[PDB]
């Protein structure tokens, strides 16, 4: 149940460490289905933003609705954030040509995004053999964390400067879906600069 998982794990883990992992998020059957839709969608990296209701993206929509379900039950308990929206789903295809991703902060200048959510959908992926490990350096901590892109794994972490992260090279094609949730106040201040946007 999303309620138990949100209050007994996600909320306390995020407030304590700012990095949270949920394994076996949707089950093998749904995971494979999402892989089929992602592969059929993508058949440097390739990026596509999915709203969830497009033809052939129905199970990606279920993934997004499941994430929303968890964040909903975290209402008002993730720090001081008021999460009132999110981006589309960044459905990314990462090439296995021995390329990694430089260390970066997702939201370094307050663009409204407060929580990064990544779902990994590569069945039987063995990071020990194929690479692609995510390395997060939580600010001010004496440790850093290597997160394997395990199949059906869901990852939460703060999007701001608290979590600089880099990705190690991979040697086989892989896919991940990222979604960012907004903070009401921050996202509002970021929208003021635009005429209409
Ligand atoms: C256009 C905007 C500004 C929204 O782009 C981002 O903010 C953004 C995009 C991508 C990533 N990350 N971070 C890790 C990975 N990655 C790579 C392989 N496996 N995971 C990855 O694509 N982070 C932030
Ligand atoms: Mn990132």
């Amino acid at each position: 149940p999303a309620l138990k998982l949100a209050l007994e794990y996600i909320v306390p883990c995020m407030n304590k460490h700012g990095i949270c992992v949920v394994d076996d998020f949707l089950g093998k059957e749904t995971g494979q289905q999402i892989g089929d839709e992602v592969r059929a969608l993508h058949d440097g990296d390739k990026i596509t933003w999915i709203e969830g209701k497009e033809p052939g993206c129905e199970t990606i929509g279920l993934l997004m609705s499941s994430m929303d379900d968890l964040i909903r039950h975290c209402n008002g308990k993730l720090g001081s954030y008021k999460i009132n929206g999110r981006t589309k789903a960044m459905v990314a295809c990462y090439p296995g040509n021995g390329t990694g991703y430089v260390r970066h902060v997702d939201n370094p200048n307050g663009d409204g995004r407060c929580v990064t959510c990544i779902y990994y959908l590569n069945k039987d992926w063995d990071a020990k053999v194929s690479g692609g490990i995510l390395r997060i350096f939580p600010e001010g901590k004496a440790q850093f964390a290597d997160i394997e892109p395990k199949f059906d794994r869901l990852l939460f972490f703060w999007s701001d400067r608290r979590n600089p992260h880099e990705v190690q090279p991979a040697y086989a094609t892989r896919y991940a879906i990222t979604v960012w949730y907004f903070d009401a106040d921050e996202r509002a201040r970021a929208k003021v600069k635009y005429l209409t946007g």
